[PDB]
């Protein structure tokens, strides 16, 4: 039956899984603690304010009011009176009992510009809890990688081969692979490069590096004349400082960002003579992945395990003598 | 007349159309009775502090207060009267006949406290109908493709053709296509690749597969000697067990994300000898496209019935002898 | 002097120039009528519960309340009083004046449900004044094309010329050239392409239509056997039926976000036998583009009249014979 | 040991390291002044219309009222009562001595409206608060390019050389590098190109532009038959007017935007004859950095003082003659 229904809906069913820009991540909870206290802080610094102009206006003494005396602000007879107010102000509670009146200028211009500074602080609050929440980092890990590459034989040809995995239902978007291998070397001119970087080649001329990931896939390299790995048999293979890094970048619809899954093989990790256990199956009116055959191999006898420089010298005499 | 107006407009109608990470999307309204939940509980927990500090310190049976008694919240007579004064508190409403007054520093810090967990918890409800506003998942389809695929005839080629078409009038940035044709092989080493998937060139090597989509686009894709399709007469058409997948992948200016348009044809669905109904009409002074007949196809006998690969090595003999 | 300071900067000048997912744009201030109107609406539904309870509970006749009789509300004698409360209780305002009592738990539970309906409908009106303000439509063109197509000759090869260039000083990243001339067009099999497009040639195969857009550029389009105007001469320019396409897409650091520039030349539009006016000029230390020269083009009548198929055509008699 | 773990992470420790839509960036706090002038504005107008309607009602006599006498709103005695009542509607805070009552429908009416133009006032707050702030323009460079280009010989070619670095631990998804050279040059038919941008050749048809970026990378240039430098020798070098500009495209995981970084080499800042100095060295059981060796290169005098037009055109007679 079908694989990718009329409508895009893909048939296929998985099982068996297992300056202060930094700001935004300013921190776990230390912000909630700098926020709590950017408050306190506020609270702190108005309620003296205010109690220095009951102390200066000389309502710490006749609180309430007379005929003939009208206080700033009524009822602050301390400073805990005093801190309250200010609270009660910022945070717009207001319960009433202290209450700015219409006598100090002063007092009613510092009221309004707690508010402004209020409502400032707190829709900075909104901002903050914006950033660290609409921007996290720890992206779980959608694509996987085969644990070990594997060369055989495919057409006739031999190549290097390793599994890569969308481990959601989710597409990857413009999605392409890329392999190198890794190893340090002296050039011609004696010059020593470190760990130097050489493409392996998956398919990018002809845009076959460019893949459609619903079910898990192979991907091939072909080691032919102009592979870093033209000249490795089996035996190489068991004594080689090389290692081959792949990536496999492409836009994932999930995190809705540009990703670029990486893993490596050490000539250590690279199962000569195998080939991947199917994973597809076809349960009739429906597909089914079955993740748990995702890294299994098995041996291929019939695999030449001399290298494929060789491989290709010796087709010739038996061609040509 | 013009089909792109000297400022980018395009000229052309369309007719007859028809961790928590995973809190973004918590729920449809369950989010809703999360929220309308966390408030009950926090208002619950502190209505119970201020009435366990209203019921120790002996306020219970002296409410308002005298000249010697003076309570830790002014008219906290109970439990009900205790849940009142501490939603007020945290809503910030504050009618103010519950009231703080500064006797006791317990129930000051108290009040401290549910004002900053009180706009902590609702600086998140922002950051959450934050999440689950600006992020949906269900966005509407705006890439159209043709209900089935065609095999003609075009410029002396036999190409496997199939339309695609912007349902709206914004444009899709960078867009390309892409095909594959989708079967069960077996290798030549013997090996069983179950759903393999193998390209349909439709122009990546000279950069036509890069498409601008204004109206509606008929895809080619010429079927020869390299073509998985190149050996296929129409009555092997009636029997193959092959689907091709298409995708068009781009950036669309509406949703304004890169998207991947899909789309399948199983053999018995794509129609051999036939070509699309025209949808471009230039009705003057501007262009029209009658959507109508986007998936219209017609009939044309002096379509070849036999395959691609006998047709060009008939070719060879009227050519030759 | 330099063009590119060591850091990226660079060395120029520019002078004399001139569901509900639809709920984002859901309007102009069609919305702010929708939300002032979502206020008012539930203000007055719960201005009328409380109302109705004082109604039923017998305090409209007794609001204020004696020692044997206890309002739900305090204060409230009408539905103008009713309304007020409701008001009071929503926006948190909560004067005081009328207040609720600890007596009917109905009356409670209605202050604790309109406080998270509350809460709600304005966690909602900073999600909608954030949709339908952090993204916008009408960005203003920042990328510019030359009023008019040229050919003429360059490096002796005859090319169709266009000029692009960036009204801002901030850069376009990863940005590429494409044109296709679009004209109707009767295929060998006799079929009707209403507006078929034809790849114009700007460099694609060799990456040469990635351009670094600082001051503005000059794109060549060369005439070759390949071209779909290799047979075209300037009297044939003034008879044709065709429209060249020319887009420049990228990603605009401004905008952030991936564009896609647009315009076009009719055959009536491209000035054959002209060069444009240079815009770069070097003021010692610093470059300045004089953007007033942009569309200015002149004369060179040293150009062939003749198509590009002709002019080469010739050339072999002058070389042969 | 392994340069990028069977999980993607790598193993590399660094050292030594030294409309209104401008509205977004309307300004660095020119808005927090604008907004607290906001606020100000709307409080002063309604404390106004408040006082008007006190003034009218007759009021400003009979602030608290009689059994025969009930005012608009309590306690609005004056112009200063007035505007206190109107900051702590919209505020919300509401203390209570000054309050509506139920007597005039246009007071009542007034307070609806100053509640919604209230709300609707700093939901906008939060959303600039939000564009200035979720969206700034100084984003640290984290690429970084060596201090000079260097012509040397490499594998028995010669090619100009220049470094790239990632100053950070994050990842650059899907990069690519660019050359040009720059300079000014009059065409065949006599044309003045002020500055024209001549592509340098660093593997953009083979793919090996693309890179992944881990250590510090040389990036290569051989300069051949076909380029803009094959015929310049060291001598030529300290005589030249060209500038060669190198871009380094990609998608970087930290900003999470499109990045372009960009720089620049004069002919007088390329070191002929030269080689960088290592910068990563192998610890054991993990790799390093020594990002202090970035812009270190060496003499190596056994390289050709020749243009490689002429060490190539050489190469002939001691091969021929
Ligand atoms: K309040
Ligand atoms: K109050
Ligand atoms: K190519
Ligand atoms: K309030
Ligand atoms: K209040």
């Amino acid at each position: 039956n079908r694989f990718v229904k009329k409508n895009g809906q893909c048939n296929v069913e998985f099982t068996n899984m297992d300056m202060f820009t930094t700001c935004v991540d300013i921190r776990w909870r230390y912000m909630l603690l700098l926020f709590s206290l950017a408050f306190l802080v506020s609270w702190l610094l108005f309620g003296l304010i205010f109690w220095l102009i009951a102390l200066i206006h000389g309502d710490l003494e006749n609180p309430g009011g007379d005929d003939t005396f009208k206080p700033c602000v009524l009822q602050v007879n301390g400073f805990v009176a005093a801190f309250l107010f200010s609270i009660e102000t910022q945070t717009t509670i207001g319960y009433g009992f202290r209450c700015v009146t219409e006598e100090c200028p002063l007092a009613v211009f510092m009221v309004v510009v707690q508010s402004i500074v209020g409502c400032i602080i707190d829709s900075f609050m909104i901002g903050a809890i914006m950033a660290k929440m609409a921007r996290p980092k720890k992206r779980a890990q959608t694509l996987l990688f085969s644990h070990n590459a594997v060369v055989a034989m495919r057409d006739g040809k031999l190549c290097l081969m390793w599994r890569v995995g969308n481990l959601r239902k989710s597409h990857i978007v413009e999605a392409h692979v890329r392999a190198q291998l890794i190893k340090p070397r002296i050039t011609e001119e004696g010059e020593y490069i470190p760990l130097d970087q050489i493409d392996i080649d998956v398919g990018f001329d002809k845009g076959l590096d460019r893949i459609f990931l619903v079910s898990p896939i192979t991907i091939l390299h072909e080691i032919n004349e102009d592979s870093p790995l033209f000249g490795i048999s089996r035996q190489d293979l068991e004594t080689d400082d090389f290692e081959i890094v792949v990536i496999l970048e492409g836009m994932v619809e999930a995190t809705a960002m540009t990703t670029q899954a990486r893993s490596s093989y050490l000539a250590s990790e690279i199962l000569w003579g195998h080939r991947f256990e199917p994973v597809l199956f076809e349960e009739k009116n429906q597909y089914k992945v079955d993740y748990s055959h995702f890294h299994k191999t098995y041996e291929v006898p019939s695999t030449p395990r001399c290298s494929a420089k060789d491989l290709v010298e010796n087709k010739f005499l038996l061609s040509n003598s």
